[PDB]
RNA sequence: CCGUGAGGGAAAGGUGAAAAGAACCCCGGGAGGGGAGUGAAAUAGAGCCUGAAACCGUGGGCUUACAAGCAGUCACGGCCCCGCAAGGGGUUGUGGCGUGCCUAUUGAAGCAUGAGCCGGCGACUCACGGUCGUGGGCGAGCUUAAGCCGUUGAGGCGGAGGCGUAGGGAAACCGAGUCCGAACAGGGCGCAAGCGGGCCGCACGCGGCCCGCAAAGUCCGCGGCCGUGGACCCGAAACCGGGCGAGCUAGCCCUGGCCAGGGUGAAGCUGGGGUGAGACCCAGUGGAGGCCCGAACCGGUGGGGGAUGCAAACCCCUCGGAUGAGCUGGGGCUAGGAGUGAAAAGCUAACCGAGCCCGGAGAUAGCUGGUUCUCCCCGAAAUGACUUUAGGGUCAGCCUCAGGCGCUGACUGGGGCCUGUAGAGCACUGAUAGGGCUAGGGGGCCCACCAGCCUACCAAACCCUGUCAAACUCCGAAGGGUCCCAGGUGGAGCCUGGGAGUGAGGGCGCGAGCGAUAACGUCCGCGUCCGAGCGCGGGAACAACCGAGACCGCCAGCUAAGGCCCC
RNA sequence: ACCCUCGCCAAGGAACUCUGCAAGUUGGCCCCGUAACUUCGGGAGAAGGGGUGCUCCCUGGGGUGAUGAGCCCCGGGGAGCCGCAGUGAACAGGCUCUGGCGACUGUUUACCAAAAACACAGCUCUCUGCGAACUCGUAAGAGGAGGUAUAGGGAGCGACGCUUGCCCGGUGCCGGAAGGUCAAGGGGAGGGGUGCAAGCCCCGAACCGAAGCCCCGGUGAACGGCGGCCGUAACUAUAACGGUCCUAAGGUAGCGAAAUUCCUUGUCGGGUAAGUUCCGACCUGCACGAAAAGCGUAACGACCGGAGCGCUGUCUCGGCGAGGGACCCGGUGAAAUUGAACUGGCCGUGAAGAUGCGGCCUACCCGUGGCAGGACGAAAAGACCCCGUGGAGCUUUACUGCAGC
RNA sequence: GUGAAAUACCACCCUGGCGCGGCUGGGGGCCUAACCCUCGGAUGGGGGGACAGCGCUUGGCGGGCAGUUUGACUGGGGCGGUCGCCUCCUAAAAGGUAACGGAGGCGCCCAAAGGUCCCCUCAGGCGGGACGGAAAUCCGCCGGAGAGCGCAAGGGUAGAAGGGGGCCUGACUGCGAGGCCUGCAAGCCGAGCAGGGGCGAAAGCCGGGCCUAGUGAACCGGUGGUCCCGUGUGGAAGGGCCAUCGAUCAACGGAUAAAAGUUACCCCGGGGAUAACAGGCUGAUCUCCCCCGAGCGUCCACAGCGGCGGGGAGGUUUGGCACCUCGAUGUCGGCUCGUCGCAUCCUGGGGCUGAAGAAGGUCCCAAGGGUUGGGCUGUUCGCCCAUUAAAGCGGCACGCGAGCUGGGUUCAGAACGUCGUGAGACAGUUCGGUCUCUAUCCGCCACGGGCGCAGGAGGCUUGAGGGGGGCUCUUCCUAGUACGAGAGGACCGGAAGGGACGCACCUCUGGUUUCCCAGCUGUCCCUCCAGGGGCAUAAGCUGGGUAGCCAUGUGCGGAAGGGAUAACCGCUGAAAGCAUCUAAGCGGGAAGCCCGCCCCAAGAUGAGGCCUCCCACGGCGUCAAGCCGGUAAGGACCCGGGAAGACCACCCGGUGGAUGGGCCGGGGGUGUAAGCGCCGCGAGGCGUUGAGCCGACCGGUCCCAAUCGUCCGAGGUCU
RNA sequence: UCCCCCGUGCCCAUAGCGGCGUGGAACCACCCGUUCCCAUUCCGAACACGGAAGUGAAACGCGCCAGCGCCGAUGGUACUGGGCGGGCGACCGCCUGGGAGAGUAGGUCGGUGCGGGGG
């Protein structure tokens, strides 16, 4: 029988997964309120017809379609062009 | 029958209508038989109706001493037996193929569990509630309970009462509304039920009778599941109550008995010495003692033997005590958290860390085991979250059934983005070898403070050449995710409800961790098989490797993997 | 064959083995003669020897008679005889030296432990003033005890000898009229509910209210604690000597690799040809120590160790003999176990150890006496281990109660 | 003047103390009459005495007792660690994703670090700069973000979320379309409407904070409001609703308001879901060999060695894993009995040597056979003693407990040290402690029975194929010679002895010999003396002792010899005009291999061979047995026996006979019988006398017994 | 329509940085002042106001260059959906789709709408 004293650790704790990311991709029809993106920082700037919540939480406020737009060094966006 | 006792507690029924129960003869000591006789029957002949199976025999048919096996099965052949025949029955000589049943498991022929064999007993029920479903009755309603009257396998009556017809509010309360609110803002519960439709009074009107069974419910029957009950059956170690036990053992009380023979020779006495008397020294006597040796007796030291024993503690040899804290008969007392204990938790009626019996009692058992007829359709799980949870559970995932919805499913084509792995690359964060240049610092020529000069040492920052990274990224695929439009009629999908089981997984491939890039290792990810395909072919044999999804039959055909010299 | 119980054995003589386990040796009686040590009783059966039959002769005591003979009972001296052998058979200690542990005789785990365990005389502490304390019991009552401090109860140690240090901080026990806190109850400033009111109901601050704990002193043959760390003497080492502290204080004597020593077969010495044991020492005591006593001690022990002598079948190393079985016949006639069996070897393979798969090898059918490697042989639903929100016994400054005070 | 502060006088009061008095409490003392105890029985006398006892109630102490609690995870369990939340990675470019994987944080804080309006832009690099480090604050360029943002990390960010200033409190109330996330309930984003506000000219923005941790369901209660309910009525008490409070319920989905240990005195239910043994897988560790050649070896890498490092094999170590076995796979050491491997301790062959010889070293070939006795410890192992040719290393469930032992270890007792308050405990010690007559199958050793072997018999045989056995030392002669300065000291060949072992044997030596002989004791008996018998073991004791069986005793054995080979050494010889053992062909060469030697053996169904015997159909089916009863050669049965033997078998006899028993002779053992005579008082001693008795052995002799008989068994299938 | 300038957006480096031109007629800026609205942590620097002598110096606008920055092929690899194989293993190969990053050739000192003033 050999079980010499067994060492120990500690750094064995992690955090809960937050399921962040883009929740609605361009072309998708969305009602007002539908929280499109749900990032942490400003990865995606609020576009026309879009609203930013406490946590930069992007959400549409107009019943229409979705669509992004890369402005280069101006940061990406995500406006919901109205179903006109 | 068992136990001292409380108490436990069996087994065992059948001649025949009628004893008519077998006179008598024969073998025999008898038993038992053979005749005779009774009877419808005696293989109804006496523990006798019927009398199965295991088991034991006698006779016959086939067949066996060079073969080897989960005992069979498929194929021919021989012998025997039926029938006219075709055909069939029994046996088994060769050949081919073949890893018991149950259980439990990731996995069993398994050298894991259970079973000697046969027969008989042996486990998912019942009551009342609940929830679905279903066969009926009546339905803006339905229905009685106790009890009464009747029957004597006759039903009636009985509206107390219960559900249902209004939802809301914590409530007062209001009401198709209501609750929060100041609010005709909002919002949470709520409601908004006709008719597929024959007929027909026979208004150019459908009334409304009718209808499914609803608006819509109830009642009764049946079935599934749930709750409370022992709630599928068997099983604890234990807990508690009332009793029975000291004829075993422990301790004390009373009253009686037993201890061959020897050995040793305490104190005392007496005598002789002794001295001034004494002490004291000698003998002698004496007969003390948890004294000695050793039978009885009481012990149980070592060894052997015994080990389904002579024996549930024995036998043999050898040992301890043996006038003592000794041994022993009879009569008595103390007992279950109690007694007793020269103290081992010993002993308390052959298992005492808490006696035995009966009772609570069918204790509880998230554990183990077992769970009995046939066929047909579908068919899992071994994951996640939480759990005094981790071999148990609740919800979800996956299975199934009923009803509803009807192209929405998996998969695929075309669009649009979402992303930072592979790879690569240093621009960031760090790591990097050498070289250049160059703050310093050893230190060096030193004209000595004013700098200075040199240095195959140390050495920043910075540039050049070479690289490194899961927690680096200037960059970045393949793919993957999702939405839209299209294909796609599948034991596809979606919605509502009834029944689950599963929450130990395993091997292989690939992508990571751990490990020591060891493990038939371990932990996740996708996939796939096994599981449940220990069904079939290949791989010598072999759950998961290659082939391939077994409804049944065929003395037909083409193939798969793998093969094509013989086996 | 083998097993039991018994007999003998050449040469050796413990080389056997955990161990002289077993067996043998020795064994009665008489006479010589016996060591250390000692509590002067012992150790004494210490050891170590010698004698032991029978015949004849002589002779002394006693008991009974009678003082005599007989008959009994103890002796003393002489000669001689025969065996391998004279307690001629049976009953019948092997001895010694040295340690440990208990004093001694004794008691105990009925059925694996007889002991260094219990007990024990003796020592100390403590309670009890007698309706004693304590024990049983609800109570009455009873034991204590028809006892009374030279008694009882409880506790530890355990003859005897020399002794039994240091620390009272904490726990316990004894004593304690300062103080802290604390129950019922008392007391009621003040406040409340209702009544038209008198009222009737309540709440409630000061303050007064027991043991208890805290506190203060004592107490060790009360529970207990006695670790360390620095400095220091004519090499070196050591430290009589000083200092230090979270605690209260830091091991006095005596013992010591011990029933205690991890390192360890410590290191010296002894005994042996050779010694992890043993004996005597040293002291680095992992982790002795004074009454859960320290250190000794004659005597005692079916206790445990180590050595010698003796003698052996223990062994080298077996042999033969005997009897009771085993074997065969007649009689009688069990058992655990058992899925069924038509039950072989090797390499493999397989849930990792197959008579049963594969390939090969071997192999006529059926018994009888033997052996014990396999049938993961039998027996017992592993006593170890883990699991179960299983169970019991026991402990305490775990919780919560209760008796008792 | 001193002091912090001033004193004559005047007061209001405070501190503490003493008196006399109300309020409330304590503790004594005396009394007797309740209660208690006592006196030769007492309506009474003593003693205690309102205490004690006893009732109700307060608080206390309280393992003496009772009921219980003492978590989970976990590469077994325990010990250690951990348990909720946040960041990054692992995570395989959506989301999610595990491990006792890798690395860090949280259990707060801010009234300004909040709302809004208006301004401002950093860090560093290089210059130049009073104290000024290498960053204080300045000035000038250059600098898109590397600074800053309360704290971890990440994301984000100057077109501000950063830095400053002004008013402010939206860190609102009533709501809340629509979503993210999700088992449950929780978490999260939030436009928009209403009420009443803040800042801005206005557009507008404000329902805390750049963002992601800073947290806790329910239950039970507290405090404000509510006016909702309030037990006949009214009011109250008490609830409800709204708001808010008390959680290291941190084991962080939270069992009770309330909880630790121990068991070797232990018990049940389960598990090979899970540890200890053995096996299995693996091979880090272990053992072994190989590659490289620093560098040692006077010189020289490789005689012998081998730095740093590298590649392997084995599966005997210590482990890892947790795969069969927990309705049981007995565990260390010894004994017994073997058997295998070779990585060889000895012995046999051989290469190189830093090999003169002798003795070594090293490597290659080679297990055929060997591989000692003791002291110590339970030991394995080791250390010693004395030897040896050597005192090999491993495997077989660390071989072997239905084979033995039980000394070590693991049950109950007891003690030491030590840990614990304790009960108890300790890979610490110490003494003690029940290891189960029966073998069914396989396997193994032996012995039979049946049938077969294609006529039946009685003999003798061949040997396919098995088994046994294989050892080694010393001395002498070659020759004190080759070799060697010397000391020492061989090969090859040839002898004689040993040791262990094996088979057989009993002449000898030495055992045993259970009644062969003698001697002896006690007792009972026959028959009194004498002479005898039983018993004192299953021999009473003692001394002897044939046959048989035996070792300590005796004789033999290992071979010799032939053949093929290992390493190794060559001949001839190309490819490659040389060289080369190789490619073709040929040799030499081991205790090893084959055969030789001893033993078994034709169930060698492949059933063999040789010699000799007896042979016929006689009655009867499918006409050579497919058939019956006598037969034949022969064979059993039965009997007498046996150095044969458990039984069976095998061998020898059976009256034509020496088989056993007896009798006779001889061996052989006892060691002078009885009786009688002589001497002695007697025990005894002479003599007759090597007498008597007398198993098995070597033989004679029909005296007794193997009387007499019976039953099987050919008639022999095919070209 | 066409050049120049002034405001504004889009594209977000081939849209810039840095050198070298040049421009003021107009617009713009610098300036002249700062009594007044308004100001600075202190400065009219910056905001702000009233102006108009001088100027293009600054700043800005518009050209020029490739050196830094940036952009960046084509080929060929890497890697990889899917399919099929090899090695004891560490790993690796063929088929079929997709297909980088670096590197090289080379590209660039912008393009462009709406409204104003002016030739
Ligand atoms: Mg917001
Ligand atoms: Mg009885
Ligand atoms: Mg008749
Ligand atoms: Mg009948
Ligand atoms: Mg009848
Ligand atoms: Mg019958
Ligand atoms: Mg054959
Ligand atoms: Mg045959
Ligand atoms: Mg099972
Ligand atoms: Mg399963
Ligand atoms: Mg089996
Ligand atoms: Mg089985
Ligand atoms: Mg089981
Ligand atoms: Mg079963
Ligand atoms: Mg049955
Ligand atoms: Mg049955
Ligand atoms: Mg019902
Ligand atoms: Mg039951
Ligand atoms: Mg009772
Ligand atoms: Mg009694
Ligand atoms: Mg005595
Ligand atoms: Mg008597
Ligand atoms: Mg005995
Ligand atoms: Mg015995
Ligand atoms: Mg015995
Ligand atoms: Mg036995
Ligand atoms: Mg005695
Ligand atoms: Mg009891
Ligand atoms: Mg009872
Ligand atoms: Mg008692
Ligand atoms: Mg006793
Ligand atoms: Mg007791
Ligand atoms: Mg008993
Ligand atoms: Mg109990
Ligand atoms: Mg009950
Ligand atoms: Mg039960
Ligand atoms: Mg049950
Ligand atoms: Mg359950
Ligand atoms: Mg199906
Ligand atoms: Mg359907
Ligand atoms: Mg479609
Ligand atoms: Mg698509
Ligand atoms: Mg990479
Ligand atoms: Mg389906
Ligand atoms: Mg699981
Ligand atoms: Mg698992
Ligand atoms: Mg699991
Ligand atoms: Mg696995
Ligand atoms: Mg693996
Ligand atoms: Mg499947
Ligand atoms: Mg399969
Ligand atoms: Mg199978
Ligand atoms: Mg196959
Ligand atoms: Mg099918
Ligand atoms: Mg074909
Ligand atoms: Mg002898
Ligand atoms: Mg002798
Ligand atoms: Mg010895
Ligand atoms: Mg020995
Ligand atoms: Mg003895
Ligand atoms: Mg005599
Ligand atoms: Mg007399
Ligand atoms: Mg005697
Ligand atoms: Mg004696
Ligand atoms: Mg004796
Ligand atoms: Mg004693
Ligand atoms: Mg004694
Ligand atoms: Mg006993
Ligand atoms: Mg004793
Ligand atoms: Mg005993
Ligand atoms: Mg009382
Ligand atoms: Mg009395
Ligand atoms: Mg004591
Ligand atoms: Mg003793
Ligand atoms: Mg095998
Ligand atoms: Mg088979
Ligand atoms: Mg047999
Ligand atoms: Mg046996
Ligand atoms: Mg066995
Ligand atoms: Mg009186
Ligand atoms: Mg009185
Ligand atoms: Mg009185
Ligand atoms: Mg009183
Ligand atoms: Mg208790
Ligand atoms: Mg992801
Ligand atoms: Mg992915
Ligand atoms: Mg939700
Ligand atoms: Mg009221
Ligand atoms: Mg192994
Ligand atoms: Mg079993
Ligand atoms: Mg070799
Ligand atoms: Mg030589
Ligand atoms: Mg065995
Ligand atoms: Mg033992
Ligand atoms: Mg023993
Ligand atoms: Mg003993
Ligand atoms: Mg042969
Ligand atoms: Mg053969
Ligand atoms: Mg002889
Ligand atoms: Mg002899
Ligand atoms: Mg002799
Ligand atoms: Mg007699
Ligand atoms: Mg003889
Ligand atoms: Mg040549
Ligand atoms: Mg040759
Ligand atoms: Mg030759
Ligand atoms: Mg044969
Ligand atoms: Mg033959
Ligand atoms: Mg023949
Ligand atoms: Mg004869
Ligand atoms: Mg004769
Ligand atoms: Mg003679
Ligand atoms: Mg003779």
């Amino acid at each position: 029988a050999h079980k010499k004293g067994l060492g120990s650790t500690r750094n064995g704790r992690d955090s809960q997964a937050k399921r962040l990311g883009v929740k609605r991709y361009e072309g998708q029809v969305v009602r007002a309120g539908n929280i499109l993106v749900r990032q942490r920082g400003t990865r995606f700037k609020p576009g026309k017809n879009v609203g930013m919540g406490r946590d930069f939480t992007l959400f549409a406020l107009v019943d229409g379609v979705v669509e992004f737009q890369d402005r280069g060094r101006l940061g990406r966006y995500v406006h919901v062009r109205p179903l006109a």
